[PDB]
């Protein structure tokens, strides 16, 4: 027992991280087969960062404008192109450590592991969630661009995130591996702000279940709510609406614990209205929303 | 910006995890060079559980009584010995993925990463701390024994923890890689309990410094404290004593923020007295004690 924020093992991804240099910009690249993926802003200098014309910055460049370095060794760049906000550099050598992989785009509410990297070297791994406002609450410093987020299913690495930027509130934005942003953001040095965030209701409920499973039960009551009454309360507290699909998804945990979802919803409604009355749930004095139902099942089995 | 519970990249350790079976017992082992380390209780049957004599059980075993599997490959065992509570199995193949490593024994308050494994297969990575009562608040199920805790410093893996057991309160106990337990615990199914846990004061202080570095000052106050007065108050909330050593260790963070250590102690005393009153620090509504000064420096700007 016990319940922790857990990331996937990161070895398969560490084997793919490289350093990409263009002029005096350095950041991280993902090396899969014979192509390296990195943010397109690598080709941008500070003079242009304010209002970059990527087409024009790229047209001016050749293979020899990029240097790719995997640990000790230079990879020779033999082609280059851009897909949305990602630069693709073709190299003369396939990565022998390439895992079975897919590129997937995730939905808000879904979680993934981030391997934070600097100068092409993996430095730490943590778990986070795609927020409803399409940011992530990461931990990222200068040089972290091109770090990736991933999930693992079987032996297959699903890459879902590449890091591009930080917003004024201190949260992070990036793209999928095909270079489409999550959220209404652009890759230029300009004032941009995240929309009001909301809480991921379904995840909170999942985590309440994990709490029950670990013997934290003080927040249960005899009562039950409806979906419609619950959503009225949710709306009030900037929680995402709970849909019938969410209810379905929690079916396993509901049957496992003997607490019906609309019962858990009544608990959660009470917690929103009254607070925790000085108590904690799973070592937390706030309602945690970065664990999915699947994560809860994964860890509790 | 941002601050996250961050683990070390697990790849170097993933390449060392194997499965060890003896009789009907299967658990995890750590394959370094031509040695597999695992908990000695792998040789205990369901009858031996209360008062096993491990020396007596081991002398009855042949090399061929132990099955070691790495992926699909059987490793032939060609020798065995016991050191304290760890079994060492000599195998005929040195692990080609052996990283640079050391074995270290850590002290209460120190943090490390855990690679949770089942059947020799890594399933997740998380960060935790050696509690003052010599337990860790892990997340482990049946079959997790042999999972290890580690730090990485400059490509060198410091292994500091091997998982052996769970206590009644749901927390976890184990040994260093020389097989000495942390704490008074024993590898027997006899009645054992964790002593009262206390908060790692030096770590809470470090984490307040992290909050300042990250741009939040709301909890500071105009006061200072003597070290003695600090301890007399903090111990009333079950916090560990802060020592002159701790104070020296916080000097770097003191210098970067310009807040004297004793001033930060005054801030903590007030937090303990007042609570958060609806506010958070670094995303948390309680005082986090599982980041060391070193962890904060590592992760922070
Ligand atoms: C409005 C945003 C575009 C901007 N935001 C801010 O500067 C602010 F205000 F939020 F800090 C931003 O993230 N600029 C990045 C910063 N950077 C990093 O390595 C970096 C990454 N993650 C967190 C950090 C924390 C501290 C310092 N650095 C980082 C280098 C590349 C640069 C960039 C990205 C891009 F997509 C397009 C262009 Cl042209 C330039
Ligand atoms: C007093 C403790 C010795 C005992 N715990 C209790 O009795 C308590 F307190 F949990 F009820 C305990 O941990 N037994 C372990 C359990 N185990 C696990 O795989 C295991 C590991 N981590 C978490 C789990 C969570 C759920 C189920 N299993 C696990 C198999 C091996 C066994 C063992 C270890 C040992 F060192 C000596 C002997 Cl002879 C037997």
């Amino acid at each position: 027992s016990g319940f922790r924020k857990m990331a996937f093992p990161s070895g398969k991804v560490e084997g793919c991280m490289v350093q990409v240099t263009c002029g005096t910009t350095t950041l991280n690249g993902l090396w899969l087969d014979d192509v390296v993926y990195c943010p397109r802003h690598v080709i941008c200098t500070s003079e242009d960062m304010l209002n970059p014309n990527y087409e024009d910055l790229l047209i001016r460049k050749s293979n020899h404008n990029f240097l790719v370095q995997a640990g000790n060794v230079q990879l020779r760049v033999i082609g280059h192109s851009m897909q949305n906000c990602v630069l693709k550099l073709k190299v003369d050598t396939a990565n022998p450590k390439t895992p079975k992989y897919k590129f997937v785009r995730i939905q808000p509410g879904q979680t993934f592991s981030v391997l934070a990297c600097y100068n092409g070297s993996p430095s730490g791994v943590y778990q986070c969630a795609m927020r409803p406002n399409f940011t992530i609450k990461g931990s990222f410093l200068n040089g972290s661009c091109g770090s990736v987020g991933f999930n693992i299913d079987y032996d297959c690495v699903s890459f879902c995130y590449m890091h591009h930027m930080e917003l004024p509130t201190g949260v992070h934005a990036g793209t999928d591996l095909e270079g489409n942003f999550y959220g209404p953001f652009v890759d230029r040095q300009t004032a941009q702000a995240a929309g009001t965030d909301t809480t991921i209701t379904v995840n909170v409920l999942a985590w309440l279940y994990a709490a029950v499973i670990n013997g934290d039960r003080w927040f249960l009551n005899r009562f039950t709510t409806t979906l419609n009454d619950f959503n009225l309360v949710a709306m009030k507290y900037n929680y995402e609406p709970l849909t019938q699909d969410h209810v379905d998804i929690l079916g396993p945990l509901s049957a496992q614990t003997g607490i019906a979802v609309l019962d858990m919803c009544a608990s959660l409604k009470e917690l929103l209205q009254n607070g925790m009355n000085g108590r904690t749930i799973l070592g937390s004095a706030l309602l945690e929303d970065e664990f999915t139902p699947f994560d809860v099942v994964r860890q509790c089995s």
